[PDB]
């Protein structure tokens, strides 16, 4: 399972890349929305998307990717108000996890949406 | 879209039934884990599941339903610790929203998982 980490905080992306790699994931990192959309392809199983970033913020990245991709996305951002959360979810995100977060909850939410993805694939392969 | 509302609090289930009905959902109510499993069938698109309930708690209900059903479930409970959240998600829940909650966020999270369900169905019908 391949995760695209989109966050402009290099310290967090390095910590998360190591964590998710320890958890058995293939991780690719984008540092803005522009980079993200350039790296986004069919091989990506999930996006961990930050909101406030230079060049193209996460809200605009999500709006753009959702025009062509149904790829699962989890917003992982310091923007944690009820408004921020409802906006992310309504714009196309499958989950929304504010910062600061617990690593165990992040992994559990990654696994929750990837379990749903696998069930969808199994049902599709069963029907085919 | 049919929602199965599993909670022992009659005051909350009545408030939520009205809210979700105003939002265009068909709502059926269970007051414990035993009638939740009795009411659970293929017509149910999502479960709003409480934890602390008599006869059968939400954790045991989730474990039981997940043996036979892949139906989307959102834990809606006063059990909001990191442990509670990670446990719910690892046991089979698609989302976990602690109490007290914001009605707008609940609806947004219901819509986020039902949008994923519809995309899965559209892809399945497209492949068929
Ligand atoms: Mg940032
Ligand atoms: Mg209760």
């Amino acid at each position: 399972n391949k995760i695209l980490l989109v966050d402009d905080d290099r310290e967090l992306t390095s910590l998360l890349k190591e964590l998710l790699e320890m958890e058995g994931f293939n991780v690719i990192v984008a540092h803005d929305g522009e980079q993200a959309l350039d790296l986004l392809d069919d091989s990506i199983d999930l996006l961990l998307l930050d909101v406030m970033m230079p060049k193209k913020n996460g809200i605009d990245t999500l709006k753009a990717l959702r025009q062509t991709h149904q790829t699962p996305v989890i917003m992982l951002t310091a923007r944690g108000s009820e408004l921020d959360r409802v906006l992310g979810l309504e714009l196309g995100a499958d989950d929304y996890l504010p910062k600061p977060f617990n690593d165990r909850e992040l992994v559990a939410r990654i696994r929750a949406i990837l379990r749903r993805s696998h069930w969808s694939e199994q049902k599709l392969a069963a029907a085919l």
